[PDB]
RNA sequence: GCUCGCUGGGGAUACUGCGGGCCUUGGGACCGGGAGAGGCCGGGGGUACCCCCGGGGUAGGGGUGAAAUCCUAUAAUCCCGGG
């Protein structure tokens, strides 16, 4: 019963904000689509603009 | 010698006292550029902790040398969004 109730989450895509480029950066899942919003996630800067020297500062 | 105590006169001016004059070293007043968790009043913040509401998840959490009381199917511990 409750393998049941994970069949009915479906997977969203989450993209960055219109200045930073907009690209990919997760998935996460959700059944309903209302309980996505203001969902937070953390990225490094290094992984927006690929260079080694600022993984240390979090967005 | 003792009753070391009193009293009439004369002399001296180093020290203490008293009167006058003149100083700046002790102390105080003022000006300059700086130091400091010294005090009082107003404003703005930092994490942390406790309670309440909503979403996920389901059987333990807590605590001791070892345990038990205690919290938890009225959904806890743990994770996320708010007050
Ligand atoms: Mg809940």
């Amino acid at each position: 019963a409750a393998k049941d109730k994970w069949k009915l989450k479906q997977w969203y895509v989450i993209y960055a904000p219109d200045f930073f480029g907009g690209v990919e950066v997760g998935l996460t899942p959700a059944d309903d689509p209302e309980k996505v919003l203001n969902r937070v996630v953390e990225v490094t800067l290094k992984d927006i603009t690929g260079d080694f020297l600022k993984g240390h500062v979090k967005l």
